[PDB]
């Protein structure tokens, strides 16, 4: 089988077949190996087809590799470059702008072993992986932070609410976040959202639907990746389905001990393996909202 | 021009200053080396000056590189090994024991070692600020949970003063609290040893009586790592040095726009620099406190 995808970006066909061999000469993992021997080409293999790593050579034709970082653009999910600088016409000064340019790591031509190219392209899909972690604790913690210093500022409830599904779907990448507040009546209303355009919006079009709320009032959440394969009732999976929603992620909001209303996420383009990280976050922003809807109560009854 | 130091373990003299000469041709680092020729003195260099990057020769008389690596405890390993050239199979080994990248000794050139060296301070760099972001985000969110549950002031506090010590592993944290004429009251305190508690000893200090604190009320924030060093007026210094206190982090408590009081950590067995991240998060849990402070004068009325 295959377990990683790598491209090799060097006019120097022997080279790119050299590396062909010592990659196979690793016992972990079978490579796939996609080559080109022109940078531009080396960009429409990258754009079309996401290899996990490449190798990159300095020197080329059309434009040198330092260009060709450059020019190479992250995906919004991962925005680090899994590549690694290899050639026979470098020094350390060029090593540094690679490394300023988005490489992982440097390696001359000559002195090229089987093994040190495994550990270099484990270390650089490694890397990546570790910046990208660390990007998005970032993220979440500036998210976090920001709405803490608004409930602190005494800001109306909505504009915290609005700043909340607003800011939660941007880091998300989600087609739709929105709040269900309930009423006396146990009917509920979405009374904000935050919505693209692979999703129907629901805050006007919406006629009411009721359900038991044990669950939610016990702090329980709903993470559904695919509304077909999570065993609905075929009428909740209708409902879904006629907003186009295709992963389901709900989380219970909490004001005293009951239940208020629902904070929750909608992937409309495919379904979605909700991820630990996220389902953390939207637990803790739920926290907030109830903390901040506490204040609102005290504020107004005095 | 940043200060590095680095730990070399060899048992070959020739080859120890051969690195030391290569080292010192980057610019970019100034490098401190300390050197070892044996496994045990290597281990006992490392647990003293915890080094910023270690070079690990494989064939020591006293260990091996695998061996050496087994033997240390952190919460990641900035160690880069030597082995010669053949023993690529030892490498695998080495990457999989702690090591972050190695080397081999025939093919070293100054220019390839300072790669090394950089991405091994790198790497673990990351891993200790992903692994102190995760801490972080666990101490925000107890005190999130606790302010949400009750509105309990002193227990709040106590979470926090308690939970901000530990992540740190500072020597004290404490939280004081102004009176009306703007005069302090040391309410909670967490220390361990290193700190002679405070917390009935107070000297009660009248120096904000003057000023009512309006430098911390806007948000002034006091990040002293060494009070001796810091430029401190005379009285002041004498003051924290009759407590031990070497090292000096103040962030401000305020309830809506008023002061209310202040969250200090005290470091007193060294000098200690305090990180943006680490500031950031007392900036954050003042914050949090001031809500709880919010809710509970509002539960009062
Ligand atoms: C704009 C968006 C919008 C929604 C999402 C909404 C209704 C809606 N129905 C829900 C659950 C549900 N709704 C149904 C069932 C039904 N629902 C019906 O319209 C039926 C009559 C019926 C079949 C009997 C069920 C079974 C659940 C899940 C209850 C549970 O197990 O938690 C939920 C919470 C769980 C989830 O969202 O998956 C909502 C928010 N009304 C809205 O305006
Ligand atoms: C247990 C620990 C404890 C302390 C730290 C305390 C007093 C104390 N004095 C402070 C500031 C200060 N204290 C002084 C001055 C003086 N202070 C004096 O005791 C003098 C009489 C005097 C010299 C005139 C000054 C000038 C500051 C201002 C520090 C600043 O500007 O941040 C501060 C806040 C800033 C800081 O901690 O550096 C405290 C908490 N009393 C205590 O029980
Ligand atoms: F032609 Be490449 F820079 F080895
Ligand atoms: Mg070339
Ligand atoms: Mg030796
Ligand atoms: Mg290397
Ligand atoms: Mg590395």
């Amino acid at each position: 089988q295959t377990s990683r995808v790598l491209l090799i970006i060097d006019d120097s066909p022997e080279d790119r077949e050299l590396y062909r061999r010592y990659l196979l000469r690793d016992r972990d993992h079978s490579y796939t190996v996609l080559e080109a021997g022109l940078g531009r080409r080396g960009l429409e293999l990258w754009q079309q087809h996401h290899p996990d790593a490449v190798l990159l050579d300095y020197r080329l034709p059309d434009l040198d590799g330092l260009e060709f970082l450059a020019k190479l653009q992250p995906p919004p999910q991962q925005p680090y470059l899994p590549v690694i600088m290899i050639t026979g016409q470098g020094n350390e000064a060029i090593a540094v702008q690679a490394m300023k340019a988005g490489a992982q790591d440097y390696l001359v031509k000559e002195q090229i072993t089987p093994e040190e190219l495994h550990l270099a392209v484990n270390g650089a899909i490694e890397t990546v992986h570790l910046r990208t972690q660390l990007h998005q604790r970032i993220e979440r913690e500036r998210v976090v932070s920001q709405i803490t210093q608004k409930i602190h500022q005494t800001l109306d409830l909505e504009e915290i609410l609005q700043t909340t599904v607003t800011e939660v779907r941007q880091f998300l990448q989600a087609d739709r976040v929105f709040v269900y507040r309930f009423q006396p009546d146990f009917s509920g209303i979405v009374v904000l959202e935050s919505v693209g355009d692979n999703c129907v919006p629901v805050i006007d079009a919406q006629v009411e639907d009721q359900y038991r709320g044990e669950d939610y009032r016990q702090g329980r959440i709903q993470a559904v990746a695919d509304i077909y394969t999570a065993g609905l009732t075929e009428c909740h999976v209708n409902l879904l389905a006629q907003f186009h929603i295709r992963a389901n992620l709900v989380v219970p909001i909490l004001h005293a001990d009951a239940l208020w209303g629902l904070l929750v996420v909608n992937q409309c383009s495919a379904p979605r393996q909700w991820q630990p990280l996220e389902i953390d976050l939207l637990k803790e922003l739920a926290t907030q909202l109830g903390i901040a809807l506490q204040q609102a109560e005290l504020y107004q009854q005095a």
